[PDB]
């Protein structure tokens, strides 16, 4: 029966930490996460802010607010997943919580504003650098990868103890926008609301560089970007580019929409290889966050997944690719929308979240990948955990042994009061228990050997190989065989 456990994590509040990075919350932590351990749970989740450590100047790391946090989490007896939050949190109109990338790193952009991700009517995205700056030394001496692997190492160097004592056991390396592996291609302050097909954000100077050379390279200098695609808030049959049968088919659609996911298939490669060199020979598991672009998964198009950088269509798994490149530096995928139906969505969305879901979990298992999953949004509902629950375990228990597919881990968003009080409580102690097959909580369970190097590095054409043919998913069944009620 053990084999069937699945972890259970829950994501702290995203100021856990204070937006001028110093740890407030000490009382209120201690009896929060004495309800989650009371409830079974496994461990947390946290954002670390680059903006608050990095946030004085270039290197000038302060660790401190941080420390003070992971030590009350070890005193709480939880595990630790931590996410390099190399993104912009809030900063829209409403949000509570705003914590900007270093301030430093912004004043760089004033004179360089390409360092940011661009759409097409010039508007600049400060959440996250672009990936064409990755390797470009714009910051004082540096480039974007290297303060990347500079912020790891500070890490590793200052939470030692904690990685030692098997507190951190899971580093979540923040790659795009929301921490996502992803282009910002639907932000809400640039006017985007859902279900908008998003926008293509690619018009930085660096990246319509390496484009125009790349053209080049396969004898069309001539070519430019797709003009075709309509805006933000348009329909896939409102563009000639989307539409059943469009442009995204031709030679032209096709060369683009590879160079664009290669791209983010290249950020993460790299990215993550300094990551592994950083951690090696820690017990942690690396990860990625894939985000869950559910929406016009029902049309040919794709649409909105094509726009976030994920080239999927009915004949190319543009997530097989994704896992592919994860596969030498044994990394794991994190996807969200665990706890969504299909029903739960908009008809005019033409949004399929569980074949989504069931497509990107058959992606990682058949690269031999651990997977994880969160919830995509706030739920305290039965119907939710058994939705997870579905997920967590596809073909349900195994009695005899562990089941041929489960989820490595699931991750909550997102702790506060409402969780631990009434029958939010109730409902999710209740989950824990299932997720855990009924067991009692085991902090021995899945131990990480020492990372190990990254194997040889391969060419993005082998990573092409896992696009097609593409596979059927592995079969769900349609109800957890162990609900909650
Ligand atoms: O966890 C990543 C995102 N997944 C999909 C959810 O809808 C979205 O809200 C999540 O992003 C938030 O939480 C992250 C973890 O706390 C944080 O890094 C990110 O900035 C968002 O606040
Ligand atoms: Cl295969």
């Amino acid at each position: 029966v053990k084999g069937n456990y699945v972890q259970v994590y829950v994501m702290l509040p995203l100021d856990a930490v204070s937006v001028n990075n110093r740890f407030e919350k000490g009382d209120e932590l201690r009896a929060q996460l004495r309800k989650l351990v009371e409830a079974g749970v496994d461990g947390v989740m946290v954002d670390v802010w680059w903006g608050l450590v990095e946030g004085k100047g270039p290197k000038a790391y302060d660790w401190s607010a941080y420390k003070q946090l992971f030590e009350l989490v070890q005193k709480a007896g939880l595990k630790l997943q931590a996410i390099m939050s190399f993104h912009q949190c809030g900063g829209n109109v409403g949000d509570a919580v705003n914590i900007p990338i270093p301030q430093w790193v912004r004043d760089v952009g004033t004179r360089d504003p390409d360092i940011f991700y661009t759409d097409g009517h010039g508007t600049r995205n400060i959440e996250y650098l672009t990936l064409g700056v990755d390797n470009q030394p714009l910051f004082h001496g540096r480039s974007a990868v290297q303060m990347y692997a500079d912020y790891m190492t500070s890490f590793r160097e200052n939470m030692k103890e904690f990685l030692d004592a098997g507190v951190i056991v899971d580093i979540e390396v923040g790659l795009g926008p929301a921490g996502e592996m992803r282009y910002p291609s639907y932000p809400q302050s640039h006017g985007w609301s859902f279900p908008g097909i998003g926008e293509f954000i690619c018009y930085d100077k660096y990246l319509q560089a390496d484009f125009k050379a790349a053209a080049a390279a396969v004898g069309h200098p001539e070519w430019e970007f797709p003009n075709d695609v309509g805006q933000y808030n348009d329909t896939p049959e409102r563009t000639q580019f989307f539409r059943d049968n469009g442009t995204y088919l031709s030679e032209k659609g096709r060369f683009f929409l590879a160079w664009y996911s290669n791209n983010l298939i290249k950020h993460g490669d790299r990215i993550l290889d300094e990551a592994n060199k950083v951690f090696l020979g820690y017990k942690v598991q690396l990860a990625i966050k894939i985000s869950g672009i559910h929406w016009w998964y029902k049309v040919p198009s794709h649409a909105a997944e094509l726009t976030a950088g994920y080239y999927n269509l009915h004949d190319r798994d543009g997530y097989r690719t994704i896992a592919r490149m994860l596969k030498r530096h044994r990394a794991s995928i994190n996807f969200t929308c665990a706890e969504m139906r299909d029903s739960e969505q908009s008809s005019q969305a033409m949004s399929a979240p569980e074949e989504l879901v069931q497509q990107v979990l058959s992606a990682g298992w058949r690269e031999g990948l651990n997977v994880a999953c969160e919830n995509a949004l706030p739920r305290y509902d039965p119907t939710a955990y058994n939705t997870i629950l579905r997920n967590a375990r596809p073909h349900g228990i195994n009695q005899s042994g562990p089941p041929e597919h489960k989820l490595f881990g699931f991750t909550y968003l997102r702790l506060s009061n409402q969780l631990v009080e009434g029958q939010n409580y109730v409902n999710f102690k209740t989950f824990v228990d299932r997720m855990h097959a009924n067991l009692p909580r085991d902090p021995y369970v899945d131990p990480m050997a020492p990372l190990p190097r990254s194997g040889p590095e391969i060419s993005i054409e082998m990573i092409l190989q896992a696009a097609q043919p593409k596979l059927q998913p592995f079969p769900f069944q349609e109800h957890t065989d162990l609900p909650v009620g």
